[PDB]
């Protein structure tokens, strides 16, 4: 269930974060004008560059806390507010996470794996109504 799907994406954070990432960016190629210095970046010189990996661990360590901090898929009203106070943050709206969700749960369905993809859905749906409550345009 959603609670194994945090164990199993933590016990190798670092490759599903990346394989995640990658798969929002492929989804959605306009998204990467907001990551600068990954524009016209192969995937494997983007695994040269520290800053990808740091980076996309500790977004996908961060998430994986407020999935962890949630109630059956429903994070916490201050979580969301982390998310939206910062100054990463600042040019984003409810769409831009909502995108990444949704490659979220594709990557899960078409992995070989029994993830609760449902349930990632619904965390992301809930999020995103949190983001909004928060101030997130
Ligand atoms: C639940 C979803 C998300 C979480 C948990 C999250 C978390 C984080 C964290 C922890 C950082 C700082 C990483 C570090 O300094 O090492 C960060 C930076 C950033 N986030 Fe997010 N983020 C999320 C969604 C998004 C989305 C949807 C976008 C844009 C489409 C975005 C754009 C960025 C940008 C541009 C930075 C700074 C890039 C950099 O300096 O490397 N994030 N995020
Ligand atoms: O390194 C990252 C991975 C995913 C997202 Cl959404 C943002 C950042 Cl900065």
């Amino acid at each position: 269930g959603f609670k194994q799907d945090i164990a199993t994406i933590r016990g190798d954070l670092r490759t599903y974060a990346q394989d995640i990432f990658l798969a929002f960016l492929n989804k959605y190629p306009d998204e990467r004008r907001y990551f600068k210095n990954y524009v016209g970046k192969s995937d494997q010189e983007l695994k040269s560059m520290a800053k990808f990996g740091d980076h996309t661990e500790k977004v996908f360590n961060l998430m994986m806390e407020v999935a962890d901090r949630a109630t059956d898929c429903v994070p916490l009203a201050s979580d969301a507010n982390t998310l939206v106070q910062m100054k990463q943050h600042s040019s984003l709206t409810t769409g831009n996470f909502e995108k990444l969700f949704v490659a979220l749960v594709e990557y899960m369905r078409a992995s070989g794996q029994s993830f609760d993809s449902q349930s990632w859905d619904r965390f992301g749906k809930n999020l995103v109504s949190a983001l909004s409550s928060a101030g997130m345009k």
